[PDB]
């Protein structure tokens, strides 16, 4: 046949399905993507006027522990030694993020040891047990004090959520956000990176093989009735909307989007670093991403007076909005659980399976996309493509 | 015969100079070396009650942009992911450092742009112009401020050399010292690391070849007339003191020493960084080392409530003290030259050569020693070997 299986869009779960299919089971895959480019969301292009690489759907940052999905995606790109370090601009100073010994220093006037540091919280936060709290609020307070959570948490969180964190789940908060050195690497994965020719090439890379087939521009619920007639025994990958797939007939599934204001400005350089995050309520966006320096090894091809920024603006997603993130309501979790039925039972009436951050409506970082994807085909297609 | 070649010395420069003619040229290299273990000064030791890594001459940060010495080194040992990064306490503050837009933030009071702290150097630089320098003091003055230099500069300086900075050179600044940026990466070098399992072990690798011979314990001034009455021909490369070789007939050339005073502490954390400058007057040492955090990767070797600090102090290099860094002063520079006439001609007389930091009097990082070690053999040895 044309192919022997069908993989609805093309982010890095699809992506890492039919590559595997392609290359481990030698068979012949079908990717139908509805956007104009392969990728999703982890997609990024030169902005026209610097050629200074950007993205249109946020800014990504490739971070992992997983060391089989670490050596499966370097054999698709290489990766840089960027390591993501932010700053938090909060009345005016840019202050050393996440919450450690420098921001220790700078917020509360002089050098805390670590052991002065671990007493210091201790005293901030005596205020409430988290075994007492009863919200985001409290829960934050009950870690690491009133001061603290008044300067770095309150306002963030506040705009991302578009809530009063008075309204928010205490197990929103789960660990001590403090560390007790100076180190502000900020994630804690053993491997990171960003691949060294630009998402745009890696991710096209995973579908440039022999056996994989891709469709830009191709809408599933458009194109599936014709394509299953080619070769009906085929399975399908479906990694679109699941409440879409199902006509909404469980109700209309709840997400956040965000909205970017990129702006190419006439000076070489505009805050120094790539992320700065804005903690304080008088600014509407709650980060700016200066995209340069997330190649800082790219310089001489990036322009010397101009550079590219972006604000980044949070707010519920409305009908046409781009859904990013999982609101996760009670009630999102009770047709959540409908719609998984439903799902189920697809499978194994119509050989469709369901995966990734759309399939299964759970937000996931690229390296748990790829797990997820990895974990599908050896334990699910392995056995439905023989 | 039982030696082709001796090396006197086992520094990284004698170290690379018999492992090349042993592995290239297939030469027997006897080794001579004075103190009790290989390395010179780059040797590192567990300290006994904690099994940390520690220097007993310096911590050693190795860091290259010679990717021939990098590829070479990595023949011998594998390097963590290390970078070095250091803070710098003033007024019992710890800021982050060197000066970029991290340190003027903490210090000017609140943020300021690239282009905002660009303006502020040019309005606190103003007052002299580097061109009218006459000192060290008025040269740093003239390039980032009063302030600035006062505060980080100044008592730092003046405890480093043991002088006053109005009676140094303006030639010891060359550069602003000021990036406009909040990258704090210390060093700009293309590749960094520390070895993997310690200086120790990597420095024996140098040395560990079926062609090498090592003597420990020798001091090449009581051995040469036996070594050499052995095999006359064999060509000696030299990296001991030039001017004790030639017994002081041109006076004692001038070297600074540091003193160690190194503790164990009884808590799993002194500082929360691996190094921490101490920029102010009342502070004897110039910096306090904290060993574990140079290898973070070895924390569950590490124990969890004692730990090793180290504070370093500098002086004139007296009789019995270790000579670190050559003082150059313009009467070192006239006998150093004059030294220099009579190493060429014991070089063409009998065909030893003289090497490495204290055989030229020159201070020479790592990568600097290996770099002139290769030249050496590539342009003088092949030739003498043959
Ligand atoms: C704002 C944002 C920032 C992120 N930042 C990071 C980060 O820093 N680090 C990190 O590791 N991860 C990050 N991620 C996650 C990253 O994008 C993952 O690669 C992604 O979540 C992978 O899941 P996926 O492949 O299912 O998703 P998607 O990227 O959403 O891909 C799904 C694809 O299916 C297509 N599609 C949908 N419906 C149809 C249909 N009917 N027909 C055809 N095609 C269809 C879509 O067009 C899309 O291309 C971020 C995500 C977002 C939204
Ligand atoms: C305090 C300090 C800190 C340093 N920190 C760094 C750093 O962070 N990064 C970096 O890249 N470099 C650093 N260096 C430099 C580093 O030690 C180099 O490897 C060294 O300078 C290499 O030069 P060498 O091999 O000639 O020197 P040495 O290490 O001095 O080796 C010379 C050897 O010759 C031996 N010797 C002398 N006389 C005789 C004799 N008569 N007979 C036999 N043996 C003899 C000595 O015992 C010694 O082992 C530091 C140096 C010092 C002193
Ligand atoms: C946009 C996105 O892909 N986010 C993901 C990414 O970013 P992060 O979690 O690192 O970024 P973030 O800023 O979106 O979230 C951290 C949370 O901590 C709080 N906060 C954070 C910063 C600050 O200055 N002040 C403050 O209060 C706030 O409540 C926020 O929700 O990685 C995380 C860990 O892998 C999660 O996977 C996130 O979903
Ligand atoms: C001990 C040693 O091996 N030093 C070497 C190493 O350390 P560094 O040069 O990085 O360290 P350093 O502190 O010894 O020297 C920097 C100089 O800047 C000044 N200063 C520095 C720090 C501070 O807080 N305040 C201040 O005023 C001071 O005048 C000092 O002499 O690498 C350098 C670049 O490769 C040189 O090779 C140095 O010789
Ligand atoms: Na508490
Ligand atoms: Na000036």
């Amino acid at each position: 046949s044309d192919f022997d299986l069908i993989v609805v869009g093309s982010g890095l779960f699809g992506l890492t399905v039919a590559e595997r299919a392609a290359s481990q089971l030698g068979k012949k895959v079908l990717i139908v993507e509805k956007r104009s480019h392969l990728g999703g969301n982890a997609y990024s292009e030169a902005e026209p006027e610097t050629g200074i690489e950007i993205h249109k759907y946020g800014a990504h940052l490739f971070h992992t522990s997983n060391k089989r999905v670490w050596d499966y995606v370097n054999q698709f790109t290489a990766f840089t030694g960027y390591q993501h370090r932010v700053f938090a601009m909060h009345n005016g100073t840019a202050y050393q993020f996440p919450m450690g010994l420098g921001l220790i220093n700078q917020f509360f006037g002089r050098y805390y040891t670590p052991d002065e540091a671990r007493e210091l919280i201790k005293e901030q936060s005596a205020e409430i047990d988290s075994k007492d709290a009863t919200n985001l609020e409290e829960k934050a307070i009950s870690l690491i004090g009133r001061p603290l959570y008044e300067a770095f948490i309150r306002d963030y969180t506040a705009k991302q959520w578009q809530t009063d964190p008075k309204e928010l789940p205490a197990g929103n908060i789960t660990r001590l956000p403090v560390r007790y050195n100076f180190d502000n690497r900020y994630f804690n994965d053993t491997y990171e990176g960003l691949p060294v020719d630009g998402y745009a090439q890696w991710l096209s890379n995973m579908a440039d093989h022999e056996n994989i087939e891709v469709r830009l521009d191709t809408d599933w619920f458009e194109v599936r009735e014709d394509l299953r007639a080619q070769n009906p025994e085929a399975p399908v990958v479906y990694t679109g909307p699941l409440d879409r797939y199902f006509d909404y007939s469980e109700g209309h599934l709840g997400w956040r989007t965000l909205d970017f204001e990129t702006e190419v400005l006439n000076t070489g350089d505009f805050q120094g670093t790539p992320v700065m995050n804005y903690n304080d309520a008088e600014f509407p966006y709650t980060r700016i991403h200066e995209f340069r320096h997330f190649h800082p090894e790219r310089e001489d091809r990036h322009p010397k007076d101009k550079t590219v920024i972006m604000k980044e603006y949070s707010r519920f997603a409305e009908e046409g909005d781009e859904p990013y993130y999982p609101i996760n309501t009670p009630s999102d979790r009770e047709m959540l659980f409908k719609y998984r039925e439903l799902a189920d039972a697809e499978t194994e009436s119509g050989k469709v399976y369901f995966g990734g951050r759309l399939g299964t409506y759970q937000y996931l970082d690229m390296h748990m996309a790829i797990a997820s994807a990895l974990s599908m085909f050896d334990n699910k297609l392995v056995d439905a493509l023989k």
